[PDB]
């Protein structure tokens, strides 16, 4: 094609992310009259999301996904998006990104500093905790070998609840669980399904601890080369795909505990009061480390009412 473009992702071929990216690719191909074709590179073929962001920056990858929280790698205050229990729901995550001074400035920096244009934002689920033994209360976390991604906020989740974290890439998790090299992991329900972690985890606990969004990102090196009518095709398709993406996650969060129970997983509902209590020292550390910019981002986000209006 005129524009042979590539979209990399950690998510696999059985995921909502992939299905939404397929929708995006199809609409772009159609509405561009075949000028643009977007090929997909799932399951961390191209590296992880840190690597794929670097490839968007240098122009060697055209599209990828990232959470708003992942920009904590560059702007420490952006960890606010994944401080456990801070962002209440997706309504808050949307307004945090688009309708705060903090979020608007973040978007501008992503463009200026990181070489990426934000096309759209979707919901990517609320993280829960699976394990090889029941989590009936916070006590059960103590010393649980809890896999986390290579992200400071998830490592802190594990530390502050009393678990023993083991960081590793998404691709490595299934084997780690299967072999009981670790005792558990944490991810939204849809990823537990997509990755078939339910095959290798007997328990799932509704810890509700981190709220993931998902940004459709394009390399500025690519976006600038598309004539404006094709930029519009891409942007509009990313917006349409993000709405679909969100819906996939919303619908699964109603349908998936019963799916897992039919697969033999035991579901628990530990009291979250002490989980939330355990994060208070972590918030204080975040404020100490990130200074006024972190205190301001918190304040801006804590001011957002979570009820749709
Ligand atoms: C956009 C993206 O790649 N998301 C991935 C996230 C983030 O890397 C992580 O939350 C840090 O931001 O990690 C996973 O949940 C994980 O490894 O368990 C896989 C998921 O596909």
């Amino acid at each position: 094609a005129d524009y042979d473009l590539k979209f990399g992702m950690n998510a696999g071929t059985s995921s909502n992310e992939y299905k939404a990216a397929e929708m995006f690719a199809k609409e772009v191909k159609e509405k561009s009259q075949g000028k643009i074709e977007i090929s997909l590179y799932p399951s961390s073929q191209l590296g992880d999301d840190r690597a794929m962001l670097k490839q968007l920056k240098d122009g060697s990858l055209d599209f990828t996904f990232a959470e708003s929280a992942r920009f904590q790698l560059f702007y420490p205050e952006a960890a606010v998006f994944a401080l456990p229990y801070v962002i209440s729901n997706y309504n808050v995550a949307q307004k945090a990104l688009f309708d705060t001074e903090f979020g608007k400035d973040l978007i501008k920096k992503m463009d200026k500093d990181l070489g990426v244009t934000l096309l759209s934002q979707a919901y990517n689920g609320t993280r829960q905790t699976t394990s090889n033994r029941a989590i009936n209360s916070i006590a059960d976390m103590k010393g649980l070998k809890l896999r986390v991604p290579n992200a400071a906020t998830n490592l802190a989740y594990a530390k502050y609840v009393g678990a023993s974290p083991t960081p590793m890439a998404f691709s490595e998790v299934y084997l780690a669980l299967q072999t009981n090299a670790v005792d558990g992991q944490e991810n939204p329900l849809a990823a537990v399904q997509a990755q078939k972690f339910y095959e290798v985890q007997k328990f799932l606990a509704m810890t509700n601890h981190i709220l993931n969004d998902q940004l459709y990102l394009v390399s500025n090196e690519t976006y600038k080369e598309l004539p404006e009518d094709l930029q519009k095709v891409v942007k509009d398709a990313a917006e349409n795909a993000a709405k679909y993406h969100t819906k996939l996650f919303v619908d699964g969060e109603k349908d998936l505990v019963t799916f897992f129970e039919k697969q033999g997983v035991k579901i628990t509902h530990p009291d979250l009061v002490p989980f939330k209590e355990s994060m208070k020292p972590y918030y204080a550390e975040f404020v100490k480390q990130t200074g006024q910019k972190g205190e301001s981002a918190l304040k801006q986000i804590e001011a957002i009412n979570p009820h749709h209006h």
